[PDB]
């Protein structure tokens, strides 16, 4: 009751479900998050009967803490990888998000805290992003919706 | 061994993603008629499958015919009721190529209903479903386009 489903399934050794990221770009850097080595963006699963719009905007606001709205959707990524032995399968969709106060230092996930980032949208290629395809995709955009595969 | 479909049903709400098959020859899209809506040819991604290889797969279970995928034309985020029962898919529209001549019925859960070609122009002239398609096939310009929930 009041816990709304999210938009994830385990079944067996397989997990499935919707997310919504935040790419968040200002003064031609990319917000990211460094934790063990690597390099992350703001993102989670969608609520079932949420839009994926409504719910990037909600995940900024429990992860950052501001308001913010969604702005033009970059990517439809279907992602597909193993991590000990489980399956994952995403459908995600990548947001160009508008943020209407200033980012803070610092965000958290799960009551565990890491560092805010900015980094330069033409160096991303010289860091340990994940997804990865962004080290690329993200500084090429040509402002047209793209549809695009990930695989282990 | 069977595959599961990325699809779950929770309480009175149905979620998951679907790959729609949008035949389009000769100026008009294969559609299916039941019960006096009409509906496009697809179904349940399965779990671990890319939308392509569903589309195709599902054109071959509905249809009995080999087909490519094509352009992606729309990713559809859409929330519907049938039935008393809610549903949320996210769908992946192809417009598909067949390799085959299309037959003139589809089978789904055996059940067999017959299948037409409708003019892009007349697709406002149809129940179909869903609806968004009536307005944005024949207007689509030649890129993906994002079709949102209200």
């Amino acid at each position: 009751a009041m816990t709304q489903q999210d938009f994830r399934t385990k079944v067996d050794n397989t997990v499935f479900g919707v997310r919504a990221t935040a790419l968040i770009v200002q003064n031609h850097k990319l917000l990211v998050t460094k934790d063990k080595g690597k390099y992350y963006t703001i993102g989670g699963a969608i609520q079932v009967n949420e839009s994926t719009e409504d719910a990037v905007v909600r995940e900024v606001k429990e992860e950052l803490g501001v308001k913010a709205q969604a702005g033009q959707l970059a990517f439809v990524v279907e992602n597909r990888f193993e991590v000990d032995g489980v399956s994952y399968h995403n459908i995600e969709f990548h947001y160009l998000v508008d943020l209407l106060e200033d980012a803070p230092l610092t965000m958290q996930e799960d009551e565990k805290r890491q560092p805010c980032e900015w980094i330069d949208l033409d160096k991303l290629q010289n860091i340990q992003l994940v997804p990865v395809f962004l080290k690329t995709a993200l500084p090429d955009w040509e402002g047209q919706l793209r549809h695009i595969h990930l695989e282990e």
